[PDB]
């Protein structure tokens, strides 16, 4: 359907990112095959040849310092040279981390791939893009790794984008991974130039990463007050109706009022139907509709960054549907909310109405 003036979608994927692995447990859910399966599905669905292929690169240590401490950079960098006993001991210093000799390099490639993709978008080489990267990023804090994440790819990309345009570039990060992006929240908690909106299974703080920082009443600090939006789910499985309602009532009104100039999606697919770690029911068509809504922001400048997601079929179908939307395909055809989901949405509305006229 696309013709000479149709917008272009970028895609980054590099099999080097498969080298990070759990050397003790080949069945750990954060598998190398996550990215190769998503990439394969893009070939099967004839999406790859429709995209402009963006190369990966490594992030530099100076770029990592946009968000991370010198200590954290140094320690993770040192893991490249460690023997298994030390890799095991180092990983045990963090919550839910495994490390191999290739982990640091893979984390650098995930970040650099997203920097290249943001650069392609912001220079107009492509309109939007998809980054099929691992390890994930959103639990990584300034000073520590966490939850399968070493460096905060999305947060770094936001800063990188500002560094190659202007400091005030308004970046929206929408984090639809089923888990709260604690690191992204904290990195930007005092920042009004980066709006963080997370939807996540919360369960009154019982669900990983197990902190009440993920609740709706954490709205940001100082100049960042209002610029941190947590949409926490309690009461078990949520799906398309709840996510569509959260987008309709919260994500899209706040985002439109913020008027981002770049949208980054921390696109985990662990809220997907079939995911045994998330336990939720978002369908591929649901993810397509979320993507299509975000495309209406920022003059279409959207970068979808893989985070979590552990059912290989589910993530492959879901991320492919997102790319299909970015490419301009028609959204697929797509109910009362769970009672607790209405409660959650109304709690966020109460918390953020003081800051966002679109909600009053
Ligand atoms: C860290 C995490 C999710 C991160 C994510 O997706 N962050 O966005 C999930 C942990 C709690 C988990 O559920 C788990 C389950 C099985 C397992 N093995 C079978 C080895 C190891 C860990
Ligand atoms: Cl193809
Ligand atoms: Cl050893
Ligand atoms: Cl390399
Ligand atoms: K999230
Ligand atoms: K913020
Ligand atoms: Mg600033
Ligand atoms: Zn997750």
């Amino acid at each position: 359907n696309a013709g000479g003036s149709s917008p272009i979608t970028g895609l980054v994927y590099d099999q080097r990112m498969m080298l990070h692995h759990n050397m003790w447990d080949s069945h750990h859910p954060e598998l190398p095959q996550r990215i190769s399966r998503i990439f394969s599905r893009h070939e099967e669905l004839r999406l790859l040849s429709r995209c402009h292929r963006i190369p990966a690169r490594l992030a530099t240590e100076e770029e990592l310092a946009l968000c991370h401490s010198s200590k954290h950079i140094s320690i993770i960098k040192s893991s490249e040279h460690m023997k298994p006993r030390d890799l095991n001991r180092l990983g045990d210093e963090y919550n839910s981390i495994f490390i191999s000799n290739e982990s640091y390099t893979c984390a650098l490639l995930a970040a650099g791939s997203c920097f290249n993709s943001a650069q392609a978008i912001l220079t107009g080489q492509v309109r939007n893009a998809v980054a099929i990267v691992r390890p994930p990023g959103h639990h990584a804090e300034k000073d520590t790794a966490c939850g399968f994440c070493f460096f905060n790819t999305a947060a770094l990309t936001a800063r990188y984008a500002q560094s190659i345009t202007r400091e005030s570039l308004r970046v929206l990060i929408v984090d639809w991974d089923v888990h709260h992006g604690n690191g992204t929240q904290h990195i930007f908690e005092e920042d009004d130039s980066v709006l963080y909106i997370s939807l996540h299974r919360y369960e009154d703080g019982a669900f990983f990463p197990n902190s009440e920082d993920a609740n709706y009443d954490k709205v940001g600090l100082g100049k960042g007050r209002g610029y941190n939006v947590n949409i926490p789910w309690n009461g078990g499985k949520m799906g398309d109706p709840e996510y569509m309602a959260a987008f309709h009532h919260l994500v899209m009104p706040i985002a439109r009022e913020f008027a981002p100039e770049l949208v980054l999606v921390s696109a985990g697919f662990d809220a997907a139907r079939g995911d045994p770690l998330g336990g939720f029911q978002v369908t591929p068509e649901g993810y397509a509709h979320l993507t299509h809504q975000l495309m209406s922001l920022a003059a279409g400048r959207v970068l979808i960054i893989l985070e979590g997601g552990y059912n290989l079929t589910s993530i492959s179908e879901s991320m492919s549907m997102c790319t299909s939307m970015l490419l301009g395909d028609s959204p697929p055809s797509l109910t009362p909310l769970k009672t607790s989901a209405t409660v959650s949405i109304n709690n966020v509305l109460r918390a953020h109405a003081p800051f966002w006229s679109s909600l009053r």
